[PDB]
């Protein structure tokens, strides 16, 4: 089946500036801004659609591996699409995770980042509240960590 979850994040940073650090220069900003968030990266592809990012997570955690495909990048739209296609983040039950992120400017000079995740499970399988809640808890922490760095520099 198919299940949708949305997360919305407001920052005091411009959409241009976030989109930049989060999408375009992310392979450079991640490591500077939050070194312990991950462990290793191989990136096969130029950067645009089709590009694979094989990620490895810190030793003593639940999940160890996750692989990302970039589906689309629209610089003019501040839009970014990526899927999780592989790794043990999918547990047994999850075929893929289809994500869509949208930046929108606000009147105070900041931004809203709406990311929409769409879990493609097998059969009638449903993703528990606890697993989705762990990703929000975690994903937020990553956003706030980058954000911090973006403000400083």
């Amino acid at each position: 089946g198919v299940q949708t979850h949305v997360l919305e994040l407001t920052s005091s940073v411009s959409a241009e500036k976030i989109f930049q650090g989060f999408v375009i220069d992310v392979d450079t900003v991640l490591p500077k801004a939050a070194p312990g968030a991950y462990k290793s990266v191989e990136i096969k592809g130029d950067g645009g659609p089709g590009t694979l990012k094989i990620i490895t997570l810190p030793d003593g955690g639940p999940i160890t591996t996750m692989t990302l495909r970039i589906d689309g990048v629209n610089k003019e739209a501040l839009t970014f699409d990526y899927s999780v296609i592989d790794g043990d983040i999918l547990l047994g039950f999850i075929e893929s995770i289809e994500n869509h992120v949208v930046l929108v400017p606000t009147a105070d000079g900041g931004s809203i980042c709406k990311t929409t995740a769409i879990f493609h499970t097998k059969g009638d399988a449903v993703v528990p509240e606890e697993n989705i809640k762990y990703a929000n808890e975690q994903n937020t922490a990553l956003f706030k960590a980058l954000e911090a760095y973006l403000i400083a520099n």
